RNA sequence: GCUGGCAAGCGAAUGUAAAGACUGACUAAGCAUGUAGUACCGAGGAUGUAGGAAUUUCGGACGCGGGUUCAACUCCCGCCAGCUCCACCA
């Protein structure tokens, strides 16, 4: 809160969701150190590339942390698959790539650690070919993707070769990730993802601005679980730096006045007044396929109670279908009505995720609202 | 049925009552194929192998949902209702 941030080199979000205990934290720390040297839980570090300013999100690679990882990847603009070159693909890596494809991460860069732990020039190529084949078979891009090999912990050790290699890694990261599209057309909207309580400052809510801008001193409305209320913003900041306005697409922390830590939970949205209204039941078309798209095999019936993940959080919901469909067997391209317990401010065209038993069943697009 | 040959009175003895074949227009009365009928049932005949009565039970409900030992009413998971532990300072 002592640095006046300059809105140059537009913000781009990059997230590392690589394999567990394969060097994600070490890799991001090494990247930050080498960039700050040559240029002068979800860990949100930042670094200013000469091309663009990036915010690096090291997400937890644990399966049980998938719920917050969903927002971390939806938050994310470019994925970094961090994997060891001595073990190759893993079930955890496959789950992570499936989640990334289901959340819609366009650009992914593969990094191969433990390059020097292997005294050969064929095993590294074999594992690179294997991961490339995995990407090409799991609906991912192919030979037009920069694949990065090298050591993630020696990048911090005194060297020159690996420093140059990681600098080249950062270069094509910023090359392969062009200027992203921002949605500052509609009024301001920001889904909440974390809450902090600053002693002497107050409560601050973190998140990626979905749309619109936030000027210092603007009135906004909290809409979400069990509550729709009003508030005032004072002191827009980003990564402990002074800001003047907050564009859309970057993870920022907005300071709210008259906010209670227990009263405000994750799942709500800070919108412009009179824009969106929370609803508990709405009509949506489902896009489940027969068997090979996450959906189950046996022809289940009504009363299904899945979690409907949204931009922020999820909630257990019920589904009702119009007459003409005796069963709700997988293969549901039809429209139905979904009722949720916790009301969340929603708009037409919203894309949500249907999940159950730790696996995604199908997608859904909001068609109408029944309040 | 009027008549039909005549006895019987015109108010007397007092009546055999078969009704199928054959020609053809057939789409019964333009118009597709005909000599007995493929229709229509309703108290005329039959199904009784399967669905209705009893009779063994499958179905359910211990929070729901389902991929689970079927013996599930906690044999595998995601939630939600409480207890605890921390991560958690734009
Ligand atoms: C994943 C949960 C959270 C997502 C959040 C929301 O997802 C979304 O609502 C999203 C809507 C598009 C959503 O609902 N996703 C969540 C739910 C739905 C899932 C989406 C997308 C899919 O389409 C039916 C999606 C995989 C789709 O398959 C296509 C190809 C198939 C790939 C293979 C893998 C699959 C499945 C598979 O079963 C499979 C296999 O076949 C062989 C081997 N092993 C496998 O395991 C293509 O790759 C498309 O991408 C939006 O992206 C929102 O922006 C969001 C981020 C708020
Ligand atoms: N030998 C070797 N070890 C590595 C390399 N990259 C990462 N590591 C190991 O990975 C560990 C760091 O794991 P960490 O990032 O904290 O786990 P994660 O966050 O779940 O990915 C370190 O102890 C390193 O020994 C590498 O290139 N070579």
């Amino acid at each position: 809160s002592k640095e006046k941030f300059e809105r140059t080199k537009p913000h781009v979000n990059v997230g590392t969701i690589g394999h567990v205990d394969h060097g994600k934290t070490t890799l991001t720390a090494a990247i930050t150190t080498v960039l700050a040297k040559t240029y002068g839980n979800t860990s949100h570090v930042e670094y200013d590339t000469p091309t663009r300013h990036y915010a690096h999100v090291d997400c937890p690679g644990h399966a049980d942390y998938v719920k917050n990882m969903i927002t971390g990847a939806a938050q994310m603009d470019g994925a970094i698959l961090v994997v060891a070159a001595t073990d190759g693909p893993m079930p955890q890596t496959r789950e992570h790539i499936l989640l990334g494809r289901q959340v819609g991460v366009p650009y992914i860069i593969v990094f191969l650690n433990k390059c020097d732990m292997v005294d050969d020039e064929e095993l590294l190529e074999l594992v690179e070919m294997e991961v490339r084949e995995l990407l090409s078979q799991y609906d991912f891009p192919g030979d037009d993707t920069p694949i990065v090999r090298g050591s993630a912990l020696k990048a911090l050790e005194g060297d020159a070769e690996w420093e140059a290699k990681i600098l080249e890694l950062a270069g094509f990261l910023d090359s392969y990730i062009p200027e992203p599209e921002r949605a500052i057309d509609k009024p301001f909207l920001l889904p909440i993802e974390d809450v902090f309580s600053i002693s002497g400052r107050g409560t601050v809510v973190t998140g990626r601005v979905e749309r619109g801008i936030i000027k210092v001193g603007e009135e906004v409305e909290i809409v979400g679980i069990k509550e729709t209320q009003k508030s005032t913003c004072t002191g827009v900041e980003m990564f402990r730096k002074l800001l003047d306005e907050g564009r859309a697409g970057e993870n920022v922390g907005v300071l709210l006045r008259g906010i209670k830590r227990e009263e405000i939970e994750r799942g709500q949205v800070l919108a412009k007044p009179g824009t969106i209204k929370p609803h508990t039941k709405f009509e949506s078309e489902v896009y489940i396929l027969s068997k090979d798209e996450g959906g189950r095999h046996t022809p289940f019936f009504k009363g299904y109670r899945p979690q409907f993940y949204f931009r922020t959080t999820d909630v257990t919901g019920t589904i009702e279908l119009p007459e003409g469909v005796e069963m709700v067997m997988p293969g549901d391209n039809i429209k139905m009505v979904v009722t949720l317990i916790h009301p969340i401010a929603m708009d037409d065209g919203l894309r949500f995720a249907i999940r159950e038993g730790g696996r995604t069943v199908g997608a859904g697009v909001v068609a109408k609202v029944l309040s």
